[PDB]
């Protein structure tokens, strides 16, 4: 009976388990190899994942993302307060900590991020439980090296009310190291560099591994640069020619805009493949269409400046952990957004032409090492 392993991302989780020598990351009922971690709400039904994110235009107010955000945290928090003014659903004061309130089956009902965590992470479960064919009991569970006590705390808590025995709760980029069997070169000093862009943020570890054990030498980041900065570039521009292209301003009408931010979303990710790509809005404002094109090198533009502020915490953290980019040995690619082209150009350009660890699909990245690290926990 295996333990499973799982990334519960801010944006996108995914699970896995190691079964027979090798991990196995679990497709969700749509056959995506991750969920995203999104919570809805509506007077019949609590919906989880893409079925969640699928109506979020018509349920803004009720439909719960970016619990990791507010996990483990104060309301006070001013972290919370400045992250509170972005998102359409409510967060309410109980006791000094935060609770996401909405309407479910005609009632008022609030909840604790980690209580939105735990049905992310029951999802997870589940998904798991059919694919194995037995209940699943067991965990190691993933969180930024940055968390704090209280966020480990409230992420264990979020496991536990998923009725998961939580094993360990694990650093991401040494779930990234361990994916890559970095942790298996024997008596012999190496140095990693954990290069993490996903949907919500960008973390940069600096890991020494020594005999197979672990030491954190830096962290630098932004825990607001990622894949929907890039979607919200993208937006921005297609807003302007509508404006031009039919003389209307949609910027106001939250419905039409969070309809674009998603076709900006599938856009973004085929120009990761291909040179083009076309976007297809069927009646996007007052019944008109919305039917227009882009290519990977206009996004890139658009882009510019984001793509290349990752550097400036990358040459950080080489500071701060007393390295030159000569003597990092591996170079790993994490997060979804490590998939677009120019990213991983600009980074092979900063180290000298060095040849990228890409092999482990780079969204599965940390749910690979999580499930490898459960099974070696079960013995
Ligand atoms: N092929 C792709 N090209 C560009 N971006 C992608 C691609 N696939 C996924 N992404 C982006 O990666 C982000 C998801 O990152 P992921 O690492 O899976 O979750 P998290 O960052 O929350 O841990 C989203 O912004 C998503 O749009
Ligand atoms: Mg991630
Ligand atoms: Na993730
Ligand atoms: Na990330
Ligand atoms: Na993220």
């Amino acid at each position: 009976a295996a333990a499973i392993g799982i990334d519960l991302g801010t944006t996108y989780s995914c699970v896995g388990v190691f079964q027979h020598g090798k991990v196995e990351i679990i497709a969700n009922d749509q056959g995506n190899r991750t969920t995203p971690s999104y919570v809805a709400f509506t007077d019949t039904e609590r919906l989880i994942g893409d079925a969640a994110k699928n109506q979020v235009a018509l349920n803004p107010q009720n439909t719960v993302f970016d619990a990791k955000r507010l996990i483990g945290r104060k309301f006070g928090d001013p972290v919370v307060q400045s992250d509170m003014k972005h998102w359409p659903f409510q967060v309410i004061n109980d006791g000094d900590k935060p609770k996401v309130q909405v309407s479910y089956k005609g009632e008022t009902k609030a909840f604790y991020p980690e209580e939105i965590s735990s049905m992310v992470l029951t999802k997870m479960k589940e998904i798991a439980e059919a694919y194995l064919g037995y209940p699943v009991t067991n965990a190691v569970i993933t969180v930024p090296a940055y968390f704090n006590d209280s966020q480990r705390q409230a992420t264990k808590d979020a496991g536990v009310i998923a009725g998961l025995n939580v094993l360990r709760i694990i650093n991401e980029p040494t779930a990234a190291a361990i994916a890559y069997g970095l942790d298996r070169t024997g008596k012999g000093e190496r140095n990693v560099l954990i290069f993490d862009l996903g949907g919500g943020t960008f973390d940069v570890s600096i890991l020494t591994i020594d005999d197979g054990i672990f030491e954190v030498k830096a962290t630098a980041g932004d825990t607001h640069l990622g894949g929907e900065d890039f979607d919200n570039r993208l937006v921005n521009h297609f807003v302007e020619e509508f404006k031009r292209k039919h003389k209307k301003d949609i910027s106001q009408n939250k419905r039409a805009v969070r309809r674009l931010r998603t076709a900006c979303e599938r856009a973004k990710r085929t120009l990761s493949s291909s040179t083009q790509a076309s976007l297809e809005i069927d009646s996007l404002f007052e019944g008109i269409d919305f039917y227009t094109s882009i290519t990977r090198a206009r996004f890139e533009e658009l882009c510019s400046d984001l793509f290349r502020s990752t550097l400036e915490p990358v040459e950080k953290a080489l500071r701060d952990a007393k390295l030159d980019k000569a003597q990092i040995h591996d170079l790993v690619l994490v997060g979804g957004s490590t998939r677009i082209p120019k990213v991983q150009k600009l980074l092979q350009d900063f180290f000298n032409g060095r040849d990228l660890n890409k092999s482990i699909n780079p969204d599965e990245a940390v749910a690979y090492g999580a499930a490898v690290q459960a099974a070696i926990l079960m013995g």
